[PDB]
């Protein structure tokens, strides 16, 4: 039995006393509130909040039976007897405590509304709506998973509801979530220890909800543009010669390549026994500085793997112990335990000593030429209960280990190279880890169609809760004895339309596309080149993700927020604003039914126009593509393919506009900067191109403009080819800034025409110079 | 009747007095002699000699009836009565005067040996052996020529004999050559005026003959590497917008492009009336500095056309007259005459005033950003007899006008940009013009199969007499009403294997490959890319041409100097040392008979091995290639394709070696420098890679090395893939500098293998790092 006794309102937090203790409420924004139970006691700090100490001014009002603590849009309604808090946006109930907080173990119980659908929990393969499921909150490997998992590498103690709120359990400890499984109408959060707090974030739409969520948990800094390029990876290159041979293979096979990734053989010849060496195995990598410099000359970055563990057999054991860098046992000695790789300890990233020691090693390797970092096994993969960290035992801090590891490395990289954007790829984190630039991948997926078929669900679940660059080991990682060629092709095709292009797998079967047969390469080469040609599209989506948290992959349900049934879809998704992608995830599929939203759509590959009032579209499949539809009104921007983003230029732009009278107004943008300055957005050192189309019965008008302060090397004038798909055959003239130009009606492909209409393709091509001043192009019948 | 009277031997020239006057003999080298009749009188200087005043020490010996003036290898035997000079190499008679020199008009008569075959005269379409022909020495347009011409743009007063000598008529005047036509056994040279001299050069082989010839007439300076890239050209881009649209089309169609060429519309909107303006038509080219700068940003050079003529209607007429820059009439007034383009005069490049005036204009335009120069109509196309130049009348200097024009422009460009290599493309020159960097093309060829079929004969005739970069308007230039697609494709395929890749034609039919249909582009795109991938092969041949005069295209007859019948062949030729090319020059050809020299040959496209003891090889044709055979023992070097040579890198090399036991020793080289320094060779600022193969019964050994001082940006270590074609399946191991490496026998395409044998292709691939130290690779059975 819990009831209200008293409250204090200073400041600007609400402190409530019940018969059971203190509760602190603080608005972290107009749309987000942090609720801390046991506010009286000492406990772990928030990990989820980007600014834990902030508290914006709210209004408090009191009545006989209730308190009301209200921010801009979000209101907390506090019922005095029995004590229960409920949350409202406008006058709409979002979420209500049932029993709410209960003590010893930590326990939060909320009511769920009938029909309420619940996404969340991070990586699970359970269905998009996780209501009716119970699962642990304990980051844990799931080697070789395929089509089901209740527990994987990167769980999140957070949910997103069809009521358009996000609830975060701001707790790092071994726990569990019960989403109306045990009791149909109860959401239960549990933890063995740790912080007893939750955060509720509201929004008026899913995009606004995600914007509000990332406002308080952190926005991802724009990654280096090279993160969007082609990665060479396997587990693992065995030598410098093999690594050099692989870079060379990309050159001789004419596949783009930005980055090569070195797995654990860079520090030892065996899988076991060397982890912790954190230094080059000179028997097999004899000249690593020259190797990295030679790669940089070819525009290729080098990324190295690192892990939390230092083995007793490794060259750094004695030094780590001496430095007090490792987690301890209750006795105060370094804790050693049996990992797959051997007996070893874990670097205590929560301590000053561990952080300084580990950071110094990253600094040294980075000075040698390492461009980015891969942090594997950060669950931590093995984490005995009696392990003691500076701020708590293993079970208490477990789900924040990887998160703090990312923070440490992010801070380190920014201190060493304040003019570069850190690249940090990790397997396990916490709510908010995106603010440290964490780029997660979905772990050791099996080489099965089931493994591929689960990737959209996983990506969308992580994308919705803050992680825009979630991606998979393309082609599959685990086991297998011979390449499943059709599966591999489908996986690398899908790869083009998801955040990071990194084929990776155990090296008994090649993961890199350059080591495939002629048919496979003939299919994938123009697709990897397409990835590069589409960099302006992808990099602009990245820009929007940094600005607003908008994920690069968006679920189908964004298309109609009043149709909750769409939430179940995990087979079609949006890549940026304009492309509806439906990966092929079974062998031999001859056609697909695409649940395209009501409107006009074009076949990305064939230009075919489809119109639908709601009924799904049936498209035939082929081996060389996967089904992709373009939304009418889309501006799709391209640059010429380059081999590496170091050579990226937009002196030449080609933009495809998908015209249809059903879209009388359309807008596009292209974000351009130097691809590397971490401060480009803050300082406005960018070139933001905007395009607006106005489509009426007798005219199609485009207004082009540029804003921003520009940047070093920005082209003053871009040669631009605008291709208008589904263009009327009735346009008689073009005005460019008032100057009339005839539209040629033949030989469009065979003359340097400035305006020409191709009657067979229904395409109207305009070629012009896009300089710094506004440009108006008007087509008139 | 002529007879010897007296001689003086100082110094070191021989001066002979006959009853008719003085004759001066001077060795210009051990292998070349200049013979000047009327040595007593004042006459035009030599144009053919690079060092006219030189005279090396020779030996003179006298007998009752003869004088002997002897250099290293060449000896002049002077018969006293009747007077006649004959020339010997060793004790072999090369050439004997008949009546020799006869006066008023200039006339030289020599005996021809029975069976002696005679190439020469420069551009004619008459058959490789011109014996039995008579033709004028008067540079003259032959618009729309096809399969026959006795008189074209670029005649040369020179012949090459199967006796392995070259005879030059060192005379610039309107004349004629009668090669045993009128009198079966007489070679007659005639001129209306000008210098009465000839030069005889001997050699012990055709390569040595050409080396000796270019030693005394001039060696071509290495062109900028960009000269070997893709040119966009037509007659003509009508505006800046059209020019920008064409550069953009190369970008959007993914064809390489180094240079765009602007025809006469850059200075006026009409073909007639504007010539002489030598300045931008701002109505149609409003921002030419920005245009050229924008192209440079994309790695694209701009070349402008210029002509010798200044029209009275042009903006520069009054100024040219004021400056005394134009040729005059006998009265002393500027000479004006009716050209196709209108009434106008000719710039007197032979005068100080004309040279200074014209040079100042090139300087100004070059400062604005023009990268190279196209000089059209230098015959001069129209040249009235009464026209007076500073050094003689039109008929006297005619065939040296273009030559002096090139010298003027070359000197100008070197003075303005001493750190760049001039690019000078012209239609008409003289013996020796190559020393001013002249790059000639074969004029206004018709768009017919006949026009294409004549190009090998023309190229070989010019190549043998000093002009390595002779080439054609690819696809054809003149007339036509609709594209002959098959002809166009064949012409641009041949284009890949001849010196300069410049499609060009009258613009009612597109000349650029980017304006062609999908099938045409699908065929040509990978071929234009091949051109770029083969830059190390082509640029190395260019290097050899600068060193020794060795032409890039070599005739079949080089393959067997004891088989004079080969001289007639004008259908197959060598592109560099290793490729035997047979262009397809008729429609619908289904197969070809290739007269491959005795030995082992491989199909360049299919890898098929052929062996022949002399009988021709029959190969089937296809539309996507033309027949090319690779000589056994060839090292064919490639780099990855780039869009422009400004991006050229050899960090990655791929080298194909064509192994056969019939070739126990083979050598290759790759010349690398910065692609732009005119002094790179002289100063040894280059990286010369050498490869040697030793092929025995049980071993194949490669020795790799580098010499030269290197250059700025040179890669220290190149990733190298060596592909050995027709490799034995019996090699069991590889030693690289003594370190043994196993040869994998499977999965060569699908692993980062360092050594692997592909049993299905009979190819053995080695991948390694080629650094600055010598490298030995040994394969052993
Ligand atoms: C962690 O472990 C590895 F298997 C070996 O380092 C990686 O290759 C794998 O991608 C990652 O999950
Ligand atoms: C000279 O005249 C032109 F026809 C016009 O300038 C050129 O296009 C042609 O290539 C050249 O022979
Ligand atoms: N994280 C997981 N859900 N792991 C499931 C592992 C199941 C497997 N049979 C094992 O015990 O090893
Ligand atoms: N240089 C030449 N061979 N020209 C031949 C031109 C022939 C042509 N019938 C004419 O008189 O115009």
């Amino acid at each position: 039995a819990v009831f209200y006794k008293e409250h204090k309102l200073r400041n600007d937090g609400l402190v409530i006393t019940t018969n059971q203790g203190n509760i602190r409420l603080q608005f972290k924004s107009e749309a987000a509130i942090e609720v801390l139970y046991r506010a009286d006691s000492k406990q772990l700090p928030s990990f989820a909040l980007a600014q834990p100490e902030s508290a914006i001014k709210a209004q408090l009002t009191e009545t006989e039976n209730h308190l009301q603590f209200s921010g801009g849009t979000l209101t907390a309604r506090i019922q005095k007897r029995p004590f229960a808090i409920s949350y409202y946006r406008d006058s709409e109930l979002l979420l209500a405590e049932e029993s709410g907080f209960q003590v010893n173990k930590i326990n939060f119980r909320f009511y769920l509304s009938p029909g309420e659908k619940i996404l969340g929990g991070g990586q699970r393969i359970l269905g998009m709506d996780r209501r009716g499921q119970r699962f642990p909150l304990y980051n844990r490997a799931h080697y070789g998973y395929s089509d089901h998992s209740g527990q994987m590498y990167f769980g999140l103690p957070a949910i997103m509801s069809s009521k358009q709120y996000i609830l975060v359990f701001d707790n790092s400890a071994s726990g569990a979530m019960d989403i109306g499984k045990t009791e149909s109408d109860i959401l239960q959060l549990e933890a063995k220890s740790g912080r007893s707090a939750y955060i509720l974030v509201a929004g008026n739409s899913y995009p606004s909800l995600i914007e509000n969520f990332t406002q308080v948990t952190g926005r991802q800094p724009l990654p280096p543009r090279w993160a969007l390029g082609s990665f060479a990876s396997r587990f693992g290159y065995r030598s410098e010669a093999e690594t050099r041979a692989t870079v060379q293979k990309y050159k001789t096979e004419d596949f783009p390549l930005d980055t090569i990734v070195l797995d654990l053989y860079w520090f030892g010849k065996d899988i076991k026994g060397h982890m912790g060496n954190l230094d080059w195995d000179k028997e097999n990598f004899p000249t690593p500085l020259d190797m990295m410099a030679d790669f940089k000359q070819q525009g290729v970055k080098t990324v190295l793997i690192t892990e939390p563990f230092v083995l007793t057999s490794s060259k750094r054991w004695d030094d780590a112990v001496k430095a007090k860098a490792l987690a301890k046992d209750p006795q105060g000695q370094p804790k050693a335990f049996e990992l797959y790789f051997g007996n070893g300890g874990i670097i205590d990233v929560f301590s000053k000593e561990g952080s300084r020691w580990f950071s110094s090693i990253y600094k040294d390797l980075s000075k040698q030429g390492v461009a980015g970092w891969w942090g594997d096994l950060g669950e931590p993969e093995m984490h005995p209960e009696d392990t003691q960290h500076a701020i708590g035992d293993a079970d208490t801090v477990h789900n924040a280990y990887g998160h703090r590891w990312a923070e440490m490395l992010y801070q380190q990289q920014l201190d060493q190279f304040p003019e570069l954007r850190p690249f940090i790829m990790m397997r396990a984190g916490f709510v908010g880890s995106q603010r440290y630039g964490m780029i997660p991948w979905t772990g050791d997926v099996s080489r099965t169609w089931g493994g591929l078929a689960s990737q959209v669900e996983l990506a969308l679940q992580m994308s919705l809760l803050g992680f825009g660059y979630i991606h998979s080991d393309l082609g599959g990682f685990a086991d297998g004895e011979t390449l499943d060629k059709e599966m591999y092709i489908r996986w690398l095709q899908y790869g083009v339309f998801q955040p990071v292009y990194r084929p990776h797998g155990q090296d008994h079967i090649p993961s890199e596309p350059v080591f495939q047969d002629e048919e496979t390469k003939a299919i994938l080469r123009p697709l990897v080149k397409l990835r590069y040609r589409m960099l302006p599209y992808i990099y602009t989506a990245a820009y929007q993700n940094t600005l607003t948290g908008m994920p690069l992959m968006r679920p189908l349900f964004f298309s109609d927020e009043k149709n909750p049934a769409l939430i179940d879809n995990k087979t079609s998704y949006f890549w940026g604003d304009s492309l509806l992608v439906t990966p092929i995830t079974q062998a031999g599929v001859e056609s697909v039914s695409i649940p395209a939203p009501k409107g006009v759509w074009f076949d990305f590959w064939k230009d075919t126009r489809y119109q639908t009032d709601g009924a799904p579209l049936t498209l035939p499949t082929d081996l060389h593509t996967i089904p992709v539809l373009v939304k009418a009104g889309a501006f799709m921007p391209y640059v010429p393919a380059v081999s590496t983003t170091e050579d990226y230029r937009s002196d030449s732009l080609e933009i495809h506009y998908y015209a249809d009278a059903s879209v009388p107004l359309a807008q596009g943008e292209i974000f351009e900067d130097d691809g590397k300055d971490p401060n480009s957005i803050k300082r406005n050192q960018f070139d933001l191109l905007t395009l607006q189309a106005t489509h009426t019965d007798n005219q199609l008008h485009f207004q082009l403009a540029r804003t921003g302060k520009g940047y070093r090397g920005m082209p003053e004038r871009r040669a631009t080819t605008l291709v208008i798909h589904n263009a009327s055959d009735q346009y008689q003239h073009l005005d460019i800034n008032g100057k009339t130009i005839a539209i040629a009606q033949a030989d469009c492909a065979s003359t340097p025409a400035l305006a020409c209409y191709d009657q067979e393709r229904r395409q109207l091509q305009l070629v012009f110079t896009w300089g710094r001043e506004a440009l108006n192009l008007r087509l008139h019948k």
